[PDB]
DNA sequence: GTTTACACAAAAATATTTACACTGCC
DNA sequence: GGCAGTGTAAATATTTTTGTGTAAAC
């Protein structure tokens, strides 16, 4: 839609600001922001004192006018500078651009983006000051950033649903700075599935434990949150987890999470050669009923007892948590063997923070996993397919709930 | 002062009423709207007036260029900014601007001696008239006489013949330069040939950290800090006797859980030899690396756009804007170069 | 008369360096 | 081995706005 006011307004800017070429073009864009900005700023002016420049009134006014103070604004195409007009008791606040604001081009949520897509703050200091003619250092990327902070607490607060059909828990470790000293905390990501199906990150917790009394808080915050009942909670093998898993959730048929078992009975040692060799591994879990489970699982540890370090002696031990797989039907068994679904989110996490060699604190590991977090679920529209099927029958095993 | 015509001013009004402008994202908006295709246009056609200096937006397009962006982030980021979509082919009408620059720093005027010199190089494919080879790019680094290291030469190499070399020294020896005191360059076929073809006078050995390097292609993430840790005792060995000794004691220790790389250590043995001739300090300026290590790593760390290139111009480009980006702010001198200066002159006296 | 503009400090707000306490990478 | 990075808190450095006295415009 080409307005023949729009064709006007260009032939009077190419004609008044001498336009001869794109580059006096580009220059009279800096030009005419900063006049339009100038224009309005006298506009306003005229409005809070109440008259026009040497404009004489009857009534005698308090407010005379005082000159002008310049200033250097900040905007999309490029560095410009203004004068402001100035009243004498130094009263009125500019609408267009408030006090001491030089940055203009309404970049902050770009900086942002850029730290959500795993961008470094110098990384971001660059491209800035390269593609867009002013400078941005990088502890103001970081002080851009920390506006998000409560709307971080506003997701830590978020009220979830009743129920929750199925739970995950996936741990994924970094380095940071605790106390002047740099260890490895894990980071503990809560993803539940609703009563219709869809995926979405439920809650989010930053390790910084050395008891169970944090997996309890946890629990407890997620119980407070709104949730009354979870039916499959699938975690890693943690300290003092289920405990405080049938202490909140009871009824909750908490067994291990059989990705986590393949990835912590495989890739922490396995042969990068043979370790694709999972497809026997998969005779386990799509056996009709847990005893022939259990038959093809010893059947595979004593073909594969010949270099296993100490897999097939955690799937001995952890087989009482393992158990309850097999009693859901075939379609909830694949919600349950599909790695894809767990680590598609980690293999996220890590390609993300792949920059960030250190963190110096927990708010600032918090702040990229919550923005990796919400860049990552803005995606997940599909929900869990063949689900009412699925549906259909896990509320006949678990009647009233 | 910005005296502000009358006319300006009711266009200034006009523009506000048109738009509807009461802030600042309204106001920038509404030029990029209303002038959008008026700069597109005036650029096609200031790029088309080439038979059918450089302006903000066409240098902010060389930086996305540097920053090795693709075609399409470059389209997102000016239709954001300034409201027009850009092709690859105005991409490359627009990055073409800079091959007379080019041009001048291919032929500059060189010193007449440099005391150290480095030629590194970096692989990648182009595609040249429908065909995709594999082409490496051969940088030539050098201090000089003042202790200033700066980037002497960029050259495309086909298949690494001893011809190829033998023309990169005239080159070189056209542009100004006379003898060079220490070459080293990586292990390449047939470039001791063309060194001592062109600078016979003074015997070059090459590999100061190339081999280092070549040892560490197969780099294992598990046997990273202990092979480095012990590989230092080999090159800040005081004699070339315990050099050797060392080499093979090296070789002996971690042959293990190892392939046999050792071998090129024994076999350019020979070439490796008169490195300890030199002093601490003239060591310790060769075996750094953190001149050249930080060039190659510095080039691959914009080196995100692993595409084939169209061309041999726009890998040419790529390659003479990161060089330019990195020796602009890079040109700073190091210290203690007067103990090297007087090391290379009791060495070699004429120079 | 009346207003407005212009300086040049002082004051207030904002943005940029070390500074760290380490990690990964040939 | 060294060395180039990281995110940001503390410590500066920069820029903008403000008191008012004075020169100039209306």
């Amino acid at each position: 839609i080409i307005t023949p006011e729009k064709k006007e307004l260009i032939r009077n800017l190419i004609s008044e600001y001498n336009i001869t070429s794109a580059k006096d073009l580009q220059e009279a864009l800096k030009d005419l922001l900063g006049d339009t900005i100038q224009n309005m700023l006298e506009a306003e002016l005229d409005e809070h004192l109440g008259y026009e420049k040497y404009e004489s009134t009857e009534e005698a006014k308090s407010n005379y006018r005082n000159g002008y103070t310049s200033k250097t604004l900040k905007s999309s195409v490029g560095q410009v500078e203004i004068d402001i007009p100035r009243d004498r008791n130094a009263e009125f606040e500019p609408k267009i651009v408030p006090r001491y604001k030089r940055d203009i081009s309404e970049i902050e949520n770009k900086i942002i983006a850029m730290y959500a897509r795993g961008m470094s703050t110098r990384e971001i200091n660059e491209q800035i000051q390269e593609i867009y003619g002013f400078e941005v250092s990088a502890e103001m990327v970081s002080k851009i950033t920390d506006k998000i902070l409560p709307e971080i607490e506003e997701w830590q607060k978020r009220p979830l649903g009743e129920v929750y059909p199925i739970v995950f828990i996936d741990a994924i470790h970094f380095s940071v700075k605790n106390d002047g000293i740099v260890g490895k905390k894990a980071v503990y990501i809560v993803l539940a599935i609703d009563i219709e199906g869809q995926k979405d990150v439920i809650g989010i917790y930053v390790g910084e434990n050395e008891s169970s009394k944090f997996w309890l808080s946890v629990l407890n915050d997620l119980k407070n949150r709104g949730v009354k009942d979870i039916l499959i909670l699938c975690a890693d093998a943690l300290s003092g987890i289920k405990d405080a898993i049938n202490a909140a959730f009871p009824n909750t048929e908490y067994q291990r999470c059989i990705v986590h078992q393949i990835r912590n009975t495989l890739k922490y040692v396995s042969d990068k050669d043979r370790k694709e060799f999972a497809r026997d591994l998969k005779r386990i879990y799509t056996a009709p009923n847990e005893k022939a489970g259990y038959d093809q699982m010893l059947e595979v540890s004593e073909k594969w007892e010949k270099k296993y370090p100490a897999a097939m002696k955690s799937w001995k031990s952890n087989w009482d948590v393992i158990c309850p797989f097999f009693k859901y039907s075939e379609e909830l068994r694949k919600i349950m063997y599909t790695t894809n679904t767990i680590e598609s989110l980690n293999s996220s996490y890590r390609r993300i923070n792949k920059s960030r060699t250190v963190f110096p604190g927990d708010q600032s590991l918090l702040k990229s996993i919550y923005l990796a977090t919400v860049k990552i679920t803005s995606k997940w529209t599909m929900r869990y397919k063949n689900w009412g099927l699925i549906l259909g029958q896990l509320q006949i095993m678990f009647e009233g709930r």
